[PDB]
C-alpha cells in the first residue's frame, strides 16, 4: 500500500510471552526437514514468517554430514510459515547465498543474499522477488551482513555490511536502499571498533542496531541510524552486564566507547532493546559457550556504565544449547506501540554434540507483554541419541 | 465483514450424519503425521478446519516416545484442512501451548494458548494471527481452558478458564473478549461445583457450555452465558442419564444443582445440545473407560431429573476407543437454523494400548440431520500391531 | 458467477489426445501416495482436478493390506491437482463415504458421498463445501451412485442412484438437485432393466448417461435426461459392438431395449459419447477381464442395431490392466463446442496381481481432437515386483 | 492484463550473478524429489518458476532404474517454485509428454507437450491451462521442440519444432501461435542446415534463438524471428569460439553459413545472447563431454568469423558435470532493459556415473549484472556414493 513509517515508540516490556517455536530438530528426526542455521523472524503486513540459511539437505539425509561449515554453494535464504519447521515442501527460497538480511517496507519485501568464495563474494539485492542491485566485495574477505531482519522507514531500508578481517579492523558500510536500489552508503563512523551481524529494530523514526564486535569486545557495539537524514552514530553498550559470548565475568563498570577486554576473536550474534528504563538485554547464561539464554532489564544500559539488572527472565536453561539471537517486530500490528520481539537459535549437533556429523538448529521466539508473566524455559527438545 | 450474531435457533436433530474423519493414525503409520490429542473443529466464514494440540513430533518418530504426557514445551495448537490428517506439511500453528480454545467472530479469528510450568502458566490471546493480550495464572495451579471452540456474538467471545485444584474447589473465570481484548471477566457463579474443559455452542443470543466436573460429578455442569449482558448462570444436567466418564451406573433420578456422586477426581471432556425436546447427550458407552460413544435424545435433560432416552445413535462401538468430545457449528452456513455438530477424539496408544510408547488420536465428526438416517460405527481403524 | 447452461454441442471427435496421467502407483512406490479406486475427473470454472475414493492409507503403508474391499469407514472422496498423484499432503477431502459423484454448476460445487452398512446407508449432499441434504437408503441394500461426475444445467444437477439387488431388479432413482436441495426425484423409467454407475455428459440442454447393467446386459443401458423438464428416458445402446466386461463376443446385431445376454451378475463402469455419426464407444479389449482399453467410432451406435466400427484408437494395450472409465468435459473452456473427455482407471494389485496385499490404481485421461492424431498406449507403468 | 510487447533492449552484461539453484539431487537423496531432465526457467508476470520433464518416479524410488531413457509414457512437463526442488508434493503438471516448451504472453501461459511413439508423435498446445490445438507428426520421426521457454510479442508466440532425422536433413517448422491457436507456420529457411532444441529470448520486437545442429555443426545455428511479420532468417554463429558439445578445438576463423565440421551426429542444447559488443556465449568447458560450463563475452560473435573472447566467467568447473543450458528473461521486471538470464542443467547419474541406475539433474541459474562481480563455481553438490 504505502511505505511504513516508524511512527510508534516501544511498548513497555514487563515480561516476555511465547510467540513461536518450530521444534524443527525433534520433528526432523522423522520428516523432511532442511538443515539450517542463522535463523530469524520477519513480518509482512499480513503475515510473519521464520527465515534461515538452508544447507541444501535434510537432517536425516546423508548430505547433512559436514553442515558445521558456514559457506557453501548449497546454502540459500529460505522462509516458511510461523512455527512450522523448515521442510523441503514448505520452504520458500528468497535468494541463494550464505549470509543474508530481509525486510518489508510496507509495499513489498527486500531480501539480500551474499555468495561467492572468500575473496570474491557479492551481494544481490532482491525487491518484489526480483533481483535489482548487486554489490561486489570491497575488501575481498568474506563480505557479510546481518543474519536478521533489516528495518525500513518511508521506503528507506538501511543494512549493515562488513568486509574484511574478523580479528582486526574491517570495512563496515551502511547502505541505504529504497526499492532495492542504492540511495547512499557510508563507512562506519563513531567509536564501535569492529562490527558484525547487526540485530536491528525501529521506533519513532530511529533504527537501533546491536551488533557483534568479534575482534575485541565482550560488550556489544551499537549503531543508531537516522533513515531520513541517512546518517548514523556508533558506540558500545555502557553497562557492565556484558552480553557477547564467550566473555569475561561481569565487572562493576563497563565501557561506553571501546571494547570491554578479556576475550578476542570470537563472539555470537545478539541483540538488545535500548529504551531508557525500558531497556532489556539478551545474553547466553554461560560466559564460555552458547549455553542458556536470559533477558535482563538493565535500565539505561546504553548510557550508564554502572547499570545492573532490576528484573529478568530465563528463556533457555544453562543446561540447554542456545546460539544466535536477534530482534524483529510486527510493524503492522494494531495498537499504539511496537511490541518488542526476539528469537533465539537453538543449535544442535556440532561442535558441541559431535556424536552426529551435522549441525542444525530449531527456533524459539518471544514478544513483550505489559503484564508480569510467569516464566518457563524453552529448549530445543530433541534427543541426539535418537539420531545415532 | 460484520460480526456474526447468533440469530438462529438449532435445527431439529432427528439423527446424525458423517461430517468429517481424518483416519490420522492409519495414515500416519507410513506418512509424516504429527502426534496430537485434545482435538476439535471450528469454522471460519469460508472454511471449517480440524484443530488439535500437537506434541511436536511425528507418530513414527522416535520422539513419539512419552507423548502420553500432557504439558511440554513442544506442544502447539495447530489447524489443518477438514478431514485431512495433521501432517508436518499441512498443519498451521495458531499458537504455542498445552491448553487452548479458538473461534471466529465473523471478521477474524481469536486463538488462545496457555503455556508454562504448573505454578506459573499464562494465556496469550491472539487475534487476526497476532498476539494481543496475556493473562497470568491467578491460582498458580495449571491455568487451563476449553480444548474446543469458543463462540462469539456481535464481537464478544466468552471463554471459560479454570486455575486451581482438579480435586477440590478451583477458581473458574469467564472472560469476555472482543478483538482479543478483555472487556470483562467474572468468577464462576451458580451451583456447578467444579468446571473444566467446557464445550460450547450458541443459538438465539445465548451461549451454552457443557463442561466437566472433575472433582465430584458424573452428571455434567452447564454454564449458560448471555454475551450481551456478559453474565452467566451454572447448574448441572438434571437427567439421570449420566454423561461423564468414569461414572456409576445410571440411576432413575439425577441431580440438578449438585454433582451426582459415585466417582471422584476424574472425568472426560464432553458435550450436549440442550434445547427442550430437541435435546441430545453424548457419552462413552463404557462407564469405566473411554470406550465407545453414543448420542442419546433425552428430552428436557437439563431441567428434568427423571428424563430418559427416547431415541439414540451409536457413533463408536464399545469395542473401540473413544476419548474427548465437543461441540461446534458452522455459524456461516445457509438456511434458517444452526446445524448442531460434534467431534469425538479416538485415542490410540497409551495408556490403554501400551505395546507402543506413544499416545495420539484421530478424529471423527458428525452433524445433525432432520432425516432419520441409518447408523454406522466409526472407529479409528488403525492396527496397533503394525506399529510394533 | 451465473449457473452454467449446456448451450453447446460436442466438438467433432476425429481422435483422442493425452489430457492427464498421474503415474500414481509408480510414484507411490516411494512417496506418500494414498491407496484409491473409483477415480474420475471434474472441472470447476477455473480448474480441472482428479477425484477418487481414498482407502485411508498410503500404498506402502501396512494398512494397504486388504484394500481390495469396497466399503469401509476409512474411505472418502478426495480431489487433487490435475495429473499429480493423490498424496496425503495434496488431497482435499470432499466428503466421507464409499460411493460418490460431484459436479460444478457454474457457481459452486455439489459433492455427494454415501456411507454406512449395507442395510442402512445414507447419502449426504454437500454444496459450497457444506452439508445441505441427506437421503436415507430406500431399499436397504447398498445405496450407491455414479462414481464419476454429474452434470448441471441452469442450477439443476441430476444424479442417478441405485438401491437394491446387483443381480436382479433394483430401485433406481433420478434426483434433481439445485443448490444441494432436492427439487424432485423420479423412479427409473424406460427399457433399461438394471442401472449402476452412470457416466454422464451434457450438450444442447440434454444430459446423456451411459451406465452398467450388472444383472444381465453386456450392452450398456443409456439414460437421457431433460434437466429443464426434469424427465428422462432409458434404453440400451443398440449396436452389436458390446461394451461392458466381462461380455460375450460381439454379434452382428445388438439389442435396443433389452440386455444383450451371455454374462450375468457382473460388469464394469464405462461410458460413451452418442452423437449421431460422431459416436464413440469405450471398452476393455478383453471380453473376459479388465484388460486393455480402446475407443471405437461406431456411427449411430445408440439407434442402429447393426452398427460396427469405422475408426478406432487403442488407449491401453490388452497386455496392461485397465478398469473403470467415465466421461467428463470442461464446460468452461473457450470455443463453440464442448470437447469430449474421458478417464480410464488403471487398477493394480488384487485380484489380478495378488503377490501384493493391496488394490489401487492410477489414472490416464484423454480429450478429443478434430485432428486425426497418431496413437500411443498408456499403461500404469509400475513394476509390481518392486513392491514385494 | 494486456499482451506483453518486447519493447526493451538487453541490459549491458558485465558479469553474471546467482539467480536460482535447487540442489535437487542433494536434497532428493532423502526426500520425495522427482527424477527429471531437460529443465528450464520461465516467468509469469507475478512469478518465475523452474520447469522440467519429470520421469514419473522419485530418485530414491525403485522406478528410477532406467531413467536414462528419453521418451516414455511416464514423463510430463512440470513446474515448481523458484529454487525449490521438483518434489511430488510441489510440482504442478503443465501437460503430458517427453518434449516441451512454455511461455507467458502477458495475459496467460501457453504450454506445449509432445508425446507418442517415434513414428506417430503429436503436440498438444495448452493455453490458460486448457488444451486448445493439436498438431500431428509431419515427418513421423520424433516430433520434438525447444526444451526451454518460447517468447511472445503482442500475443504472438513463435515456437520451433523439428520432425525427421537427427543425422541428416530434417523438417523444421516455425509455428506462430496466439491464444494457443495456429496463426501461421513456415518451413525453416536460411543457411542453418539442421535445427534442434532452440533457446530463445526477445528484445526490441525481435526474437533470437540459438539452437543445436545435431547433424554436422559444432558452431550453433541461429534463427531470428520477426513476430509481427511472422517471418524469420537463419544462419550460424560466425565466431571461431565453438559452443556445441562434443566439438573440435577452437579454430581461428569460424563459419557463418555452414556447420563448422569435426563432429557429427551429436550435440547439446545451448544458448547465447547476440547483441553486438554485448554478446555472450555459453558453453561446456570440455570439448568431449558435458563437463563444466563457462560464459564468454565474444563481441559480434554472430557476424564476425574471427571474433574471440574479451572477458569471461566460469559457471561450473570442468571437474563437475553440466548438461543442457538455455535462455529466459523476466519480461515483467522493472527498469528500462531486459536482464539476460540462463540456466544450466547439472546432470547426475547415467551415463557418466553408472554406479547408480538412474539419470537426473539439478538446476543452477544466473542473470546478468551491470557490475563486474566476483565469480564462484556452482556444482550440483551431491555425492553419488551416498546413493549406492
Ligand atoms: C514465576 O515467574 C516469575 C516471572 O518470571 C518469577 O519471578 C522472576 O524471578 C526471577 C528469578 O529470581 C527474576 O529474575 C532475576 O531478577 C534479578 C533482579 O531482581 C532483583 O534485583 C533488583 C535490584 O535491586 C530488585 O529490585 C528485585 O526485587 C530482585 O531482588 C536479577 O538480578 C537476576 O539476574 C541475575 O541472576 C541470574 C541467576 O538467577 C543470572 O543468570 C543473571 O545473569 C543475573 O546475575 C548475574 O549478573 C549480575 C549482573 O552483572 C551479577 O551481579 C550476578 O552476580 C550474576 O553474575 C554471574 O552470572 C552471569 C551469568 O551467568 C555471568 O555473566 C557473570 O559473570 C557472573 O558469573 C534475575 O534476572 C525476575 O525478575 C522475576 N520476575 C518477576 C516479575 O518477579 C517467579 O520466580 C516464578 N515463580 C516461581 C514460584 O517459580
Ligand atoms: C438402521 O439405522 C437406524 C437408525 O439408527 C436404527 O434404528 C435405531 O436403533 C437404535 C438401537 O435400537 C435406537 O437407539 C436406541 O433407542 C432407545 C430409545 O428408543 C426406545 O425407547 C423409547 C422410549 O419409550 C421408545 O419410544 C422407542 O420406540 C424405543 O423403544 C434407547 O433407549 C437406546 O439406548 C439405550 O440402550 C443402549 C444399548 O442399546 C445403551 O447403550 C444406551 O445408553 C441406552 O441404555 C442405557 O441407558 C438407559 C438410560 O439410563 C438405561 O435405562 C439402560 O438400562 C442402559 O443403561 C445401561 O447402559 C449404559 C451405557 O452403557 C450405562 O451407562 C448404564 O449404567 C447401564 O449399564 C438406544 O439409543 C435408535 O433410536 C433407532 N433410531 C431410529 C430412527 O429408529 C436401525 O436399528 C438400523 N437398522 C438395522 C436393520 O440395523
Ligand atoms: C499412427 O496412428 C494412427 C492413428 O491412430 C494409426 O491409424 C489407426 O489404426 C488403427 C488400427 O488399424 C485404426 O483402428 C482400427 O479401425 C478399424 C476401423 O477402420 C477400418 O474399417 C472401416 C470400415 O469399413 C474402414 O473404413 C477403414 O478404412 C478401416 O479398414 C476398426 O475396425 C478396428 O477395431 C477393430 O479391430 C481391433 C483390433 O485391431 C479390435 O480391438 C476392435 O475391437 C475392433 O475389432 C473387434 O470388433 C469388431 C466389431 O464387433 C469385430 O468385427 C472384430 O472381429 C473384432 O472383434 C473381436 O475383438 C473384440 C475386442 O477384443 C471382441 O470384443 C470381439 O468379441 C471379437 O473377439 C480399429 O479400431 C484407426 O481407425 C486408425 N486411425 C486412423 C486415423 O487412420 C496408424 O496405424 C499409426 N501408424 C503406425 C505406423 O502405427
Ligand atoms: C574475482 O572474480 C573476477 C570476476 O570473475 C575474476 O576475474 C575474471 O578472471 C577470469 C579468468 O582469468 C577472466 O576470464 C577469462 O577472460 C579472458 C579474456 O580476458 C583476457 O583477454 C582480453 C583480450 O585481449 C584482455 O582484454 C583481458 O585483459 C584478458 O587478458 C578469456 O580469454 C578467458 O577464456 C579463455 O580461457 C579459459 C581458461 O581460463 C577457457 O576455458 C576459455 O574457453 C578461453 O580460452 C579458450 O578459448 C579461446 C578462444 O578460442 C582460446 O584462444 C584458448 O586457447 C582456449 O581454448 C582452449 O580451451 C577451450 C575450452 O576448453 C577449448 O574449447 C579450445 O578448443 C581450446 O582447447 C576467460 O574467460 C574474466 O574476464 C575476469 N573478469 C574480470 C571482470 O576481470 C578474478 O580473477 C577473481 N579474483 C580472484 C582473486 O580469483
Ligand atoms: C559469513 C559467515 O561465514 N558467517 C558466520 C560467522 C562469522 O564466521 C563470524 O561473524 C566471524 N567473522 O560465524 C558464525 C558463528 O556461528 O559464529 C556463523 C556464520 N555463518
Ligand atoms: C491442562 C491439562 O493438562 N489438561 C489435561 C486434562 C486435565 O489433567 C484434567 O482436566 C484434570 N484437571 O486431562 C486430560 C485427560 O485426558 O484427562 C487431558 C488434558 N491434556
Ligand atoms: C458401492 C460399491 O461397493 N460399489 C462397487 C461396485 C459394485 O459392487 C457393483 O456395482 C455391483 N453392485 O463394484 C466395483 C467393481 O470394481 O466392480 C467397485 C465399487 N466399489
Ligand atoms: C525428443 C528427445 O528424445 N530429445 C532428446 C534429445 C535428442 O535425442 C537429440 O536432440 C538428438 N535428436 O537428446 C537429449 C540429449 O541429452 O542429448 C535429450 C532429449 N531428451
Ligand atoms: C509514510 O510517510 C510518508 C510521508 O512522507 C507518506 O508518503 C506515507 O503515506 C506514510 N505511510 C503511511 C502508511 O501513512
Ligand atoms: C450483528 O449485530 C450488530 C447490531 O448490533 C450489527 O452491528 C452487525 O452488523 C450484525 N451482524 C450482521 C452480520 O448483520
Ligand atoms: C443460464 O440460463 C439462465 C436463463 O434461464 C440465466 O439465468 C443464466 O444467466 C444463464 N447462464 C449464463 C452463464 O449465461
Ligand atoms: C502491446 O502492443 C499492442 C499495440 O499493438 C497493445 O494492444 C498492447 O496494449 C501493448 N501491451 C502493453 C502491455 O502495453
Ligand atoms: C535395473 O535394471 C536392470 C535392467 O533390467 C537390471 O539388470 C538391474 O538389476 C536393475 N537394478 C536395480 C537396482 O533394479
Ligand atoms: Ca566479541
Ligand atoms: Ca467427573
Ligand atoms: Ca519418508
Ligand atoms: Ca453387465
Ligand atoms: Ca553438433
Amino acid at each position: 500500500r504505502d511505505f511504513n513509517n516508524l511512527t510508534k515508540g516501544l511498548c513497555t516490556i514487563n515480561s516476555w510471552h511465547i510467540y513461536g517455536k518450530d521444534n524443527a530438530v525433534r520433528i526432523g528426526e522423522d520428516s523432511d526437514v532442511l538443515v539450517t542455521r542463522e535463523p530469524y523472524v520477519s513480518c509482512d503486513p499480513d503475515e510473519c514468517r521464520f527465515y534461515a540459511l538452508s544447507q541444501g539437505t535434510t537432517i536425516r539425509g546423508k548430505h547433512s554430514n559436514g553442515t558445521i561449515h558456514d559457506r557453501s554453494q548449497y546454502r540459500a535464504l529460505i522462509s516458511w510459515p510461523l512455527s512450522s519447521p523448515p521442510t523441503v515442501y514448505n520452504s520458500r527460497v528468497e535468494c541463494i547465498g550464505w549470509s543474508s538480511t530481509s525486510c518489508h517496507d510496507g509495499k513489498t519485501r527486500m531480501s539480500i543474499c551474499i555468495s561467492g568464495p572468500n575473496n570474491n563474494a557479492s551481494a544481490v539485492i532482491w525487491y518484489n522477488r526480483r533481483p535489482v542491485t548487486e554489490i561486489n566485495t570491497w575488501a575481498r574477505n568474506i563480505l557479510r551482513t546481518q543474519e536478521s531482519e533489516c528495518v525500513c522507514h518511508n521506503g528507506v531500508c538501511p543494512v549493515v555490511f562488513t568486509d574484511g578481517s574478523a580479528t582486526g579492523p574491517a570495512e563496515t558500510r551502511i547502505y541505504y536502499f529504497k526499492e532495492g536500489k542504492i540511495l547512499k552508503w557510508e563507512p562506519l563512523a563513531g567509536t564501535a571498533k569492529h562490527i558484525e551481524e547487526c540485530s536491528c529494530y525501529g521506533e519513532r523514526a530511529e533504527i537501533t542496531c546491536t551488533c557483534r564486535d568479534n575482534w575485541q569486545g565482550s560488550n556489544r557495539p551499537v549503531i543508531r541510524i537516522d533513515p531520513v537524514a541517512m546518517t548514523h552514530t556508533s558506540q558500545y553498550i555502557c553497562s557492565p552486564v556484558l552480553t557477547d559470548n564467550p566473555r569475561p565475568n561481569d565487572p562493576t563498570v563497563g565501557k561506553c566507547n571501546d571494547p570491554y577486554p578479556g576475550n578476542n576473536n570470537n563472539g555470537v550474534k545478539g541483540f538488545s532493546y535500548l529504551d531508557g528504563v525500558n531497556t532489556w538485554l539478551g545474553r547466553t547464561i554461560s560466559i564460555a559457550s552458547r549455553s542458556g539464554y536470559e533477558m535482563l532489564k538493565v535500565p539505561n544500559a546504553l548510557t550508564d556504565d554502572k547499570s545492573k539488572p532490576t528484573q529478568g527472565q530465563t528463556i533457555v536453561l544453562n543446561t540447554d544449547w542456545s546460539g544466535y539471537s536477534g530482534s524483529f517486530m510486527d510493524y503492522w500490528a494494531e495498537g499504539e506501540c511496537y511490541r518488542a520481539c526476539f528469537y533465539v537459535e537453538l543449535i544442535r549437533g556440532r561442535p558441541k554434540e559431535d556424536k552426529v556429523w551435522w549441525t542444525s538448529n530449531s527456533i524459539v521466539s518471544m514478544c513483550s507483554s505489559t503484564e508480569f508473566l510467569g516464566q518457563w524455559d524453552w529448549p530445543d527438545g530433541a534427543k541426539i541419541e535418537y539420531f545415532l
